[PDB]
């Protein structure tokens, strides 16, 4: 057998392939598969410590810490520009992308099975000590160019900033510091150890990561390719890259390659991501006025002289007249509105 | 309105047997009208933009 059996009324891919596809016209749901990936940012010493960091110090003190970039991974970020649905769009329904699946995966290990090439001879007539340690594979995906929140110990450190650390250096910087609130808006700059979600604000990004502390801590994978994680929630949402520009976010500490000197240095590796996108429709959520104020006045001058504005006021009074009514016999009243009703107070 | 022209008249070639560029003016007399068009465009785009 072979057979003209009713061969599934499967969807319609129309084309695929990368970036070119974006440019496209309109087709309702519209939805898409992103096969991306990011390379890591480790403080990447060079072209060999390309995807790996610089090595690290060992018994120190807050005090005894100046960082320099190379060992410093910072999170990897991106604006992926995303199509504009709204280029024409002129309807009172608004379309936006609402974010549907990712199956992403940190990718391409396989060389790292070297127990060889400088992998510190553990001993025996066996091998090396390759990489490993803690690993944190994480990513966050934002809709936003997000709220970070800096985390520091050691405000006796002497930190760089290309590897844009959070600033502020209170005691409390050693615990939460509500001032080390930042925002990732920068490729390899938030060094990872330095920064943390401002998750109170992170609400329009989804992150998942599981930081995996520990000495060598095993990498147990899974390599499925056969079941995504879906970027919906109760309200069916993930980040909202309202931004048709994409805020991309990550950290993937494979662990540390241990040189034969135990020159241990983080090794990071690239992640592949596989994203599923749709067009979601909304309401208006914001008014004309709020907009208008812009054009107008922006393509314009300022007028302010003797001071009125604010409070610096040769301005005088703000009250409410209005109506024509009989005779309340207090009429030089002080006429208010408590806000929801009328407050009527005086001294008289 | 964007205006373009190119018109090689030459080099005035000097008494010398040297050459030197020569240029000339262009004239225009345009006869023009208005075409009424559709916007397809928008606010939507504003807002996103606005936002941007």
């Amino acid at each position: 057998p072979k057979k003209p059996k009713e061969p599934v009324q499967v969807p319609k891919l129309l084309i695929k392939g990368g970036v070119e596809v974006l440019e496209v016209k309109t087709g309702v749901d519209a939805i898409t598969e992103v096969e991306c990936f990011l390379n890591p940012e480790m403080g990447d010493p060079d072209e060999n410590l390309r995807g790996f960091s610089l090595k690290l110090s060992a018994e120190n003190d807050f005090s005894s810490d100046s960082p320099e970039r190379k060992m410093l991974p910072c999170y990897s970020t991106a604006r992926i520009p995303l199509p504009n649905l709204n280029e024409d769009l002129t309807c009172g329904n608004l379309l936006m992308w609402e974010a549907v699946t990712v199956q992403t995966e940190v990718i391409g290990i396989t060389s790292m099975l070297n127990l060889h090439a400088g992998s510190q001879k553990v001993h025996e007539h066996g091998g090396g000590k390759p990489i490993q340690g803690s690993n944190f594979h994480f990513f966050a995906v934002g809709g936003e160019p997000l709220e970070m929140q800096g985390v520091l110990m050691n405000y006796r450190s002497k930190y760089p900033d290309g590897t844009i650390t959070p600033k502020n250096p209170t005691a409390q910087s050693q615990v939460m510091n509500t001032d080390h609130k930042a925002y990732l808006d920068k490729n390899n700059a938030y060094p990872v150890e330095c920064w943390v979600p401002d998750p109170s604000r992170n609400e329009n990004a989804r992150y998942f990561g599981t930081f995996t502390g520990g000495e060598n801590v095993p990498p147990v994978l899974h390599v499925t390719n056969t079941a995504t994680t879906v970027l919906l929630d109760e309200q069916g949402v993930g980040p909202l890259c309202k931004a048709d520009s994409l805020y991309v976010s990550a950290a993937d500490i494979c662990g540390l390659f241990t040189n034969s000197s135990g020159t241990q240095q983080w090794r990071g590796l690239a992640r592949y991501f596989k994203i599923r996108l749709r067009k979601r429709s909304v309401k208006n959520p914001y008014p004309i006025s709020f907009l208008l104020s812009d054009l107008i006045n922006r393509r314009t001058q300022r007028v302010d002289g003797q001071p009125m504005y604010g409070m610096e006021s040769q301005v005088e009074e703000v009250r409410v007249f209005d109506g024509t009514e009989r005779l309340p016999g207090d009429p030089d009243m002080i006429r208010y509105i408590d806000k929801q009703g009328q407050l009527q107070t005086k001294m008289l």
